[PDB]
């Protein structure tokens, strides 16, 4: 019975997948994507968000 897995977050550029990251539910992590820093957050309900305007997340 595996413990709790990361939330897998897909990073989208104009709605198309460019990369993916892992973040625990209820937390935020920093990533460098193509030379810029972004905060990716996953809410309690598993919904992700990202700082900046270049990308969205799913």
């Amino acid at each position: 019975h595996h413990s709790m897995a990361m939330t897998q977050v897909t990073i989208l550029k104009k709605g198309e997948r460019i990369t993916w990251v892992e973040v625990p539910k209820g937390e935020s992590r920093e990533f460098n994507i193509r030379g810029k820093y972004f905060t990716v957050s996953v809410s309690d309900d598993g919904t992700p968000s990202i700082s900046g305007s270049k990308y969205t997340v799913e």
